[PDB]
Order: structure tokens, then sequence, then C-alpha cells
């Protein structure tokens, strides 16, 4: 298996009070949906991503990534949020995210395109 | 299908001169292989990514975003980069990216353990 | 007198330990020192920056950004942080921000320069 | 003086035909005016930052960061943006940077408080 496949698999909440349903692959896929509790959202989205199934055994973090396009059959928010971080195990086991909001712009309007902002994941509330 | 399945699907080239191999499918999702010209990287790693499949029709551009976790048989990086950004379509199509490049981290480096960067994709090097 | 020229003048400390003294001058200006916990540095570093002396009174927040050159008379990492953020005054007042911390590198090396992160400053700790 | 002190010195442009005006002093400081092509942005604003004065002398670029709050006699968009970036001498000298415009929100809306982007300045056009 990978190595933290069992240690990411599952549901995870943000400080938002989003809500990060993942299943880990013991390749390295990542899938799942994602629940915002904020912004042009509603109910679950789908998300793919990817983690390194062979961290480092030196204490380390977990590198790993996730996608969300923000449409479903609700809703089409016209942009896409990628999640970049790491997965800490252990009794607060943690995941720690900055992320990428990109909007679909006009050309006049694309400097403005992209929000970034970064999200704590823990596995309680 | 989805409105840019087309325009999406196929090989792509940013500034770096790394490639990026892509299929979108009708329902958003996004399946390829990346291959970095620079950096912890040797050959192709699996990526996954979302796109938006019903764009508006205003002139806008198509949010999308993808992930690489940077393992394969040849090395282990132990990091991932997330794409996150728009595609943009016609003659001179482009997909104009940021992105978020984690690796694991112990905690006392964790405040170091993400760069940022942009990548501009054309459908010619 | 800016709207918060008394709130943000003083001395501030983030998750890391490091310690951000500041004075805010009636018309935007930000100067001061900064000593960071974590990296390499060592001592105090000159810092300036700008702040919004007329911010909404709708409850946001005051926008300001600041900038420190890891150059003193001790060390010089070849690099600048710039903070960008905004100040929310009370009993718990802080200072929430995200940051940008580019090194000078070779061209070959430029892809990698830049590291992204977020920093919480408070009065207390 | 600042081994690029004179280099930097002048006037910029960037990508979008914004003007970067700025003076860089023999410690390092930056100070100067910024014009934006674009967003809630009329004539002159006020800039201040600084930059390594003493960079390495094996082709590397030169750190540097700068801030401007959005706020003039014309209009306030409480809003700052800081770019930081790395200063590249010789014929076609640039500044290649990474910017975060944060606005002041609410605690509501303070998860989409900034933006993210890139510009490149040059000394022509
Ligand atoms: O909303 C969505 C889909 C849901 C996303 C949820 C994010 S994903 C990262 C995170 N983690 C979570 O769990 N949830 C959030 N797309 C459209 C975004 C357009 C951006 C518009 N505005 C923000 C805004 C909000 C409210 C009122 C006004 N403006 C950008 C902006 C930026 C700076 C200054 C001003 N405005
Ligand atoms: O290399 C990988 C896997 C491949 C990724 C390729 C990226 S994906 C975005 C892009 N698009 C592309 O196509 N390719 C690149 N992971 C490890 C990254 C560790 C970062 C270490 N250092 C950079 C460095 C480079 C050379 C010598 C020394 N240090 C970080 C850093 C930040 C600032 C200042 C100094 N160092
Ligand atoms: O250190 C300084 C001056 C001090 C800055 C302090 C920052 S300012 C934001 C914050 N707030 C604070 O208060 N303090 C910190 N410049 C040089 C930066 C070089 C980056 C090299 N490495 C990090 C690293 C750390 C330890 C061992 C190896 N490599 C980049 C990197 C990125 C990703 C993956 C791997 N490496
Ligand atoms: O404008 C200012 C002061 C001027 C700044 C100039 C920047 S400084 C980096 C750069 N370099 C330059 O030279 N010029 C630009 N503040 C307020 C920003 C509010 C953000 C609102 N919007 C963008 C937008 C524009 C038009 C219509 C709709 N929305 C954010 C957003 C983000 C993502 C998705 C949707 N909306
Ligand atoms: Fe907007
Ligand atoms: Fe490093
Ligand atoms: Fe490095
Ligand atoms: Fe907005
Ligand atoms: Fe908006």
């Amino acid at each position: 298996m990978g190595r933290d496949e069992a240690g990411i698999t599952g549901t995870w909440y943000n400080q938002l009070g989003s809500t990060f349903i993942v299943t880990a692959g013991a390749d390295g896929a990542l899938t799942g949906t994602y629940e915002s509790a904020v912004g042009n959202a509603e109910s679950r989205y789908v998300l793919t991503g990817r983690y390194d199934s062979a961290p480092a055994t030196d204490g380390s973090g977990t590198a790993l990534g996730w996608t969300v396009a923000w449409k479903n059959n609700y809703r089409n928010a016209h942009s896409a949020t990628t999640w970049s971080g790491q997965y800490v195990g252990g009794a607060q086991a943690r995941i720690n995210t900055q992320w990428l909001l990109t909007s679909g712009t006009t050309e006049a309007n694309a400097w403005a395109s992209t929000e970034v902002g970064h999200d704590t994941f823990t596995k309680v509330k």
C-alpha cells in the first residue's frame, strides 16, 4: 500500500467548515468530493489529485495536491481551485495547504483572474 | 462533449520546454502525463485534474487545474505541483497558469515548503 | 491621522516567533524592523511599506504590505520577502498576511526563485 | 553605492502598460511612484520597497520588492499590492516579479481577499 494511503483516506474539514472526502489509491491517486462552506458553490463537486505514495521516512510530511472545477449539477462558478500541500500524520493529523483559485475571464480581466489562500484540514470539526 | 474538450486535448509545451500531454473528458476530467524540462524530474509523471466543461460564452477563458506528484519509476522528489489557470482557444491557443510546488518537509522547514510560479503552455514549442 | 495609525504602530509577533516592529505614518507609510525566527537571518532588518490610511467603515479590514530585503550588517541571504495582508482591529487585533520570498537566482534556477507562505501577526506572544 | 543602484533607478513598464518610477538608494531603499494601466486606479501612487544592495557576483539576479497601497488623492481601492522579484541587468534588463494584491474585507469574505499574479518590467514600452 502507499505509506499514507490509510492516513489520507477519509473525511477532512477545513477552517471554513468545508468538507473534503478523499480516497487515496496505492499508486498515488486521489479521488473524492469537495463541499465548500463559502463562495459560489452548493453541494458536492468532483475532485481528483495525486500524492507521494512513498514519502521520506525522516519525519517529513507527504506532498499532495488536488483540483476542483466549480461545476456540478447545481451551479457553475466558471473557476477551478487547486490545493497544494502536505499531509502530516499522527494524533492531530493535518493537511496543510495553499491554494490557487482561477476564474475564466476576458483578456482584459485576466490580470485579476486568480485568488490565493491557505486551508488547513483536520479529521475533526 | 465539453465545450473545449477538443481544444484542450493534446500535447502542450511551456516556456521551460516541459511537455504536458492531456485528455479532457466530456464531464470535466483531465488525465495525462507531464514531463518537466527542469528540476528533480526525469521522464513522464501521471497527472490528473479538472476543467469547466461548460464555460461562459462571453469570450471568457475556461478554468482548469491539474496536479503532478513527482514520483515515478525513476525518481521521487517528495513534492507535488498544482497548476491553476485558464485555457484560451483560437489560432494561438494558450493555457495560462500559476502553480504551487509543495515539498514534504519537517515541521521546522514547513514555512519554506512551497514555491510559486507561472507557466504558459502553447500547442507549438 | 491614519484611521488605524495607532492600531498598527507597535510590536507584532507571528506564529514562527518572528518580531515585526512598525511605525505607521498619517499618510500611509510603514517603517520599522523585522527579526525572523527562521531561515538565513540574524538580528534586525529594515522594512518599509504602505497601508490604507482611510479604510472602509463597514467592518472591513485595512489593507497593507511591506518588504524586507534580507541584507543587514550580519548576513546577506540575497532575497527579499513581501507581506501583503490586512489589519483587523479589536481586542484580538491581528495582521493576516500572505508573503512572497524571492531569491536572486541564475536564469536556469529562476523558475524556482520564489516561495509563498502565510503569516499571522498578533500583539502578544 | 548599491551594486545595481544605477541599473534599477529609473522608469519601468510592465506587460499591462503600467509605469513604475523608482529610485534605488545606496543602502537598499526603493522609493517612487506607480501608475497602473488596469484596475481601480488613477494617476500615481506612492511606493516604497527594498532591494539587495550587494547581490551575489555569480550572475544571479538581484532580489527586491515593493508595496503600493491603492489610495491617492483621486481614489481609494482599499487594497495594497506587493511585488516580489529579481532584477536582471544587461541590454535587455528586466525586473521579473510575482505579486499579491490584498483587499480589506469583512471577516466573512477574507478567504477571498488576495489575488496573485506576475508582472515583468522592462526599460522600454
Ligand atoms: O466561488 C467560487 C467557487 C467556490 C470557491 C471556494 C473556495 S476554494 C478555496 C477556499 N477553500 C474552501 O473551502 N472554499 C474556498 N468561484 C468564484 C470565485 C470568484 C472570486 C471573486 N472574489 C471574491 C469575492 C467573494 C465575495 C464577495 C466579493 N468577492 C475575488 C476577490 C478577490 C480579492 C478581492 C475581491 N474579490
Ligand atoms: O524539482 C522538483 C520536481 C520538478 C518540479 C518542476 C517544476 S513544476 C513547476 C515548473 N513548471 C515546469 O514545467 N517545471 C517546473 N521538486 C522539488 C523542488 C524543490 C525546490 C528547491 N529549491 C529550488 C532550487 C533549484 C536549484 C538549486 C537549488 N534550489 C526551492 C527554492 C525556492 C527559492 C529559492 C531557492 N530554492
Ligand atoms: O532564509 C532567507 C531569509 C529569511 C526568510 C524568513 C522568512 S520571511 C517569510 C517567513 N516569515 C518569517 O517570519 N520568517 C520567514 N532567505 C533565503 C530563502 C531560501 C529558500 C531555500 N529553501 C528553503 C529551505 C529551508 C531549509 C532547508 C532547505 N531549504 C526553499 C524551498 C522551497 C520548497 C522546498 C524546499 N526548499
Ligand atoms: O484594483 C485595485 C487597484 C489597482 C490594482 C492594479 C494591479 S497591481 C498588480 C497588477 N499589476 C499592475 O500593473 N496592475 C495590477 N484594487 C482592487 C482589486 C479588487 C479585485 C476585483 N477582482 C477583479 C475584477 C476586475 C474587473 C472586474 C471583475 N473583477 C478580483 C477577481 C478575481 C478573480 C476572479 C474574479 N474577480
Ligand atoms: Fe472581482
Ligand atoms: Fe531549499
Ligand atoms: Fe532550493
Ligand atoms: Fe470579487
Ligand atoms: Fe466578485
